[PDB]
DNA sequence: GGGTGTCTGGTCATTCTACTTATTAGG
DNA sequence: CCCTAATAAGTAGAATGACCAGACACC
């Protein structure tokens, strides 16, 4: 099937990856191959996911990631012209459209050939210096003066409305939490959340004026660190957080979770998550939901 | 006979998702 | 007071993101 370009590029600045290897090899005038690329790998359940990206592009190719994970890797050079055009028409805007620009200037590089040259090489390092994680110790040891990893600031305002529903089908999670409180029954609460790594702290207030509704938590975990935007009011969930996903429909297996998340939205607007058979209902909902199903 | 591009089949590292429970906010 | 909705710190762990080695393919 086809996928719709907006969500294409919402669901690559979640999962999405832009490759640059610079690899030595003896056998090469210039000591150095190339590799570019881009890939997405996902669970296997959303492999439907893979083939429509596919499909819709009409290149790459799905493959295995280990037992329980695979992969759609776009590596032949005549193919990246194909990614690159989509994304000149439907840029990303979290950190990575950075990369994916040195993504880029690497590719203009290569098309001019001047990955052949010592020159070339040279400055694909440094390009590769500013991409992900930057140069490895080999790298680093060949061209002990290619040192500026620093990089740019990215900012852009949501583009389109489908862009989020491709991101939040990529970083977004709909769950149901039981809480226990002092009653008969168990609090019921519906809570929309969506994490991000704080270089796109930006983005991630954006959703609060965007939405019109959450808040931002920050998290911890010993040296790394993320951030969460959260809707937890009833309220906005019922009429904002609801009504946009389901205008703007989510793509893999999170579109299930989501159309459950709305099954026990409907009864807290009835009330009935505080009667015996509700609790019942909302409770077995919550339990094929997520990990299960 | 170089020389370069592309694929097979992965693994490594952490940023995600998803799940707990304490606690306060609120009509 | 009540009973309930809403915020919040915290963490587990695996689905992500990023990188890896080797060999094959082609002009
Ligand atoms: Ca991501
Ligand atoms: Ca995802």
């Amino acid at each position: 099937s086809s996928i719709n370009p907006w969500i294409l590029t919402g669901f690559a600045d979640a999962e999405g990856s832009f490759g640059l290897r610079i690899r030595k090899r003896n056998k090469s005038s210039v000591g150095y191959s190339t590799e570019l690329g881009f890939e997405i790998k996902l669970h296997n359940k959303d492999k439907s996911i893979l083939e429509n990206i596919q499909s819709t592009w009409g290149v790459g190719v799905i493959a295995n990631s280990g037992s329980n994970a695979v992969r759609l890797r776009v590596t032949r050079f005549e193919d990246l012209k194909v990614i690159i055009d989509h994304f000149e028409k439907y840029p990303l805007i979290t950190q990575k459209y950075a990369d994916y620009m040195l993504f880029k200037q690497a590719f203009n590089v290569m098309e001019n050939k001047e990955h052949l040259t010592i020159e070339g090489i040279k400055e694909l390092v440094r390009i590769k210096a500013k991409l992900n994680w930057g140069l490895t110790d080999e790298l680093k040891k060949a061209f002990p003066e290619i040192i500026s990893k620093e990089r740019s600031l990215i900012n852009k305002n949501i583009p389109n409305f489908k862009w989020l529903a491709g991101f939040t089908s990529g970083e977004g999670c709909f769950f149901v939490n039981l809480l226990k409180s002092k009653s008969k029954l168990v609090q019921v609460c519906l809570v929309f959340s969506i994490g991000q790594h704080i270089r796109d702290k930006n983005l991630m207030n954006s959703l609060i004026t965007y939405l019109g509704c959450g808040y931002i938590l920050k998290k911890n975990k010993s040296e790394f660190s993320w951030l969460e935007f959260c809707v937890t009011k009833f309220s906005d969930i019922r009429d904002k957080i609801i009504p946009f996903f389901q205008e703007y429909t989510l793509i893999g297996t999170k579109l299930k979770d989501f159309e459950d998340w709305c099954k026990v939205a409907k009864l807290i607007e009835e009330k009935k998550h505080l009667t015996e058979e509700g609790l019942d209902e909302i409770k077995k909902i919550k339990l094929n939901m997520n990990k299960g199903r």
